[PDB]
């Protein structure tokens, strides 16, 4: 049968960003569409887009400096193949990216962080398999790291954390708020943005547990409960659906938003497409 | 039982933000370590300062204060919430490399940040280094204040010509001071090794860990009853099913083997999954690998 890990929400790690999750919420317009590439992965296990497995490939990009640039590899220094980018590469759209790495091969001296400063503009190609970059230091070779925070792609412009980038390529579709009155649920975490918290739809160690186990899909969704695991109370009914994203319908002026996030998401049972959840 | 049908470059160091990119033996295979990261038993007890997921692993969060000899952190859990002290060495997650220099990347929390929001936390494991008693002192370029949030970024020598050693964990107590340390882990004979899975990271001057973290969550998810008195896990080529080796894991959390002479698992593929078995007795004679 079809299960859910049991950890508790806050526990669970953010699939777009490397950091936990701190909350749930509904978008404000509740007809909002989303295409994450990150996070992505049906319930029988089919990865989409760029998501890796692990939190720990999240939002990181490794390749080989051209000098300035990366050629792209994979985050193991296999090559990437011209999926939209390498798996784990950040899918933050629309901003500019402050990624901090180091040189994989090295015996290191001195500060052996570089600061790669990333436009999306022209030369972003990852998906033909180059990035361009400034930085003030002087990376060189094999480097390795971490989307460490992003900031307007220009002078007044706003950061939203919703977008994806334009990446040229098999992109992951769009997800559409489904059937009547229900609203994808985003899981929320803090994260360093200049000019708001960074959204995804599914937590990551969702992703590999739907990965490893690779469940048969029994239904047209499935209905979870949100536990608190000392009551053992149902503080919630959630339709998660194959295509891998969860709903709820939210209370009028409330929402997810509002539950401890404490709480673990627990299998009830398949229920129909139209199965008319109990306000949260 | 079962284990993560994952195969190992696909897991996560529980001591380190990076990947497993190899398993090997200690030179010294009867060398004693005691990691507070990456420490779980079977069961799913944690144990040490070992948090549940990959993006909790040496990460550090508090707020800032000043005196007149510098500043510091007071110390919470990762989450904002108050530092169970009475309980483990430090916050879940805080980082257990010993005997060296941190530098430590942290963004204010609820703060609109603007300009660069990143400062880096110089922190040293000397005499203020207390992170039982709940706080540390650094140097930073930078002017943190408030809540930070970050991660180890890289590690270097505590005097100019020291070495780092990430074997060793830290001191977190100032004194004799009870500090709740998950206790070593030892060889435990005819001729099997500890296991250790590395990780390329930062260090001025690999990085082990004892269970990859997606380890540690599946036995925290499962609360699997121990049924024998060690766990015969195959490690398996997921391309062509053959078994590479046998391995041992055992209830307190953590895998041997016995190394072929001259070799080890150090010389096995690092793409493979591993496989439970069957519950065996603590003497399981393992074929060498
Ligand atoms: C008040 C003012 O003029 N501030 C300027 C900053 O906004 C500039 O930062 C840069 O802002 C652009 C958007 O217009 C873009 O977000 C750049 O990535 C960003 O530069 C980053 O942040 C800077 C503060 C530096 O740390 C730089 O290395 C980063 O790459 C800066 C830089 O142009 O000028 C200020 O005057
Ligand atoms: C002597 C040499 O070849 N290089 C020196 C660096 O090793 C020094 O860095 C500092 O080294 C001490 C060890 O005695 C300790 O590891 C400090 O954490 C480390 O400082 C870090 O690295 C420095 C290079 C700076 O980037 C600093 O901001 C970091 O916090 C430096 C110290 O200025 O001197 C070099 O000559």
């Amino acid at each position: 049968q079809l299960t859910v890990p049991n950890i508790p929400l806050n526990n669970l790690a953010n699939s777009r960003v490397p950091a936990m999750i701190n909350k749930m919420t509904v978008s404000t317009d509740q007809n909002q569409v989303v295409q994450f590439q990150n996070g992505r992965c049906t319930l029988e296990g089919q990865l989409l887009g760029t998501t890796p497995v692990s939190a720990s490939q999240v939002a990181r990009i490794r390749g080989k400096v051209f000098s300035k640039g990366l050629n792209l590899t994979e985050l193991d220094g296999t090559p990437y193949h011209a999926s939209p980018a390498p798996l784990g590469f950040p899918d933050i759209g629309a901003c500019d990216w402050h990624v901090s790495t180091f040189k994989v091969d090295q015996n290191l001296s001195g500060d052996p962080m570089s600061r790669l400063d990333v436009k999306q503009n022209a030369p972003f190609a990852p998906h033909l398999g180059s990035i361009e970059f400034t930085s003030d230091q002087d990376p060189t070779g094999d480097q390795l790291g971490t989307l460490a925070w992003v900031s307007p792609s220009t002078s007044g412009a706003r950061v939203d954390p919703w977008k994806i980038p334009s990446y040229g390529t098999h992109l992951a579709p769009p997800i559409f708020p489904p059937g009547f009155g229900e609203a994808i649920v985003y899981f929320m975490s803090d994260f360093p943005i200049v000019s708001a918290q960074v959204p995804c739809t599914l937590p990551q160690e969702f992703v590999s547990h739907f990965v490893e186990q690779q469940a048969p899909v029994r239904g047209e969704a499935a209905l979870l409960h949100y536990v608190d695991p000392d009551t053992h109370r149902n503080l919630g009914e959630f339709k998660l659906y194959p295509d891998g994203f969860i709903t709820c319908v939210p209370n009028t002026g409330g929402g997810p938003q509002n539950l401890p996030t404490n709480g673990v998401f627990v299998f009830s049972s398949w229920v129909s497409r139209y199965y008319q959840l109990k306000p949260v």
